[PDB]
């Protein structure tokens, strides 16, 4: 499913992840932005061979299993294909670890390099939320 940003901001918040660990919705939505442009069908192979998947491109190294990551933890109890769904939950339930594991949102390099410290309330102008 190719989100719209209020429709995918209103899911989001819906999902508890607004404010979550203090990141704002916006944060969420500009990462999911440059991550997946929305698309919850977003993949992406890395050179180690492990696999970013869905909306929040999580990847399989540790979050998820797709059985063709050697020696890969699967910390968020999915396969990888939950995180393809047009329901974001298995998405949202596992960025919640993520962002918890220490670093926040610099687990995600796209945030870190294209939304950090940006005015990310831009992205949900305009929401009824
Ligand atoms: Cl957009
Ligand atoms: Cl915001
Ligand atoms: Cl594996
Ligand atoms: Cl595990
Ligand atoms: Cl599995
Ligand atoms: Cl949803
Ligand atoms: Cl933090
Ligand atoms: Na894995």
């Amino acid at each position: 499913k190719v989100f719209g940003r209020c429709e995918l901001a209103a899911a989001m918040k819906r999902h508890g992840l607004d404010n979550y660990r203090g990141y704002s919705l916006g944060n969420w939505v500009c990462a999911a932005k440059f991550e997946s442009n929305f698309n919850t069908q977003a993949t992406n192979r890395n050179t180690d061979g492990s696999t970013d998947y869905g909306i929040l491109q999580i990847n399989s190294r540790w979050w998820c299993n797709d059985g063709r990551t050697p020696g890969s933890r699967n910390l968020c109890n999915i396969p990888c294909s939950a995180l393809l769904s047009s329901d974001i939950t298995a998405s949202v339930n596992c960025a919640k670890k993520i962002v918890s594991d220490g670093n926040g949102m610099n687990a995600w390099v796209a945030w870190r390099n294209r939304c950090k410290g940006t005015d990310v309330q831009a992205w949900i102008r305009g929401c009824r939320l």
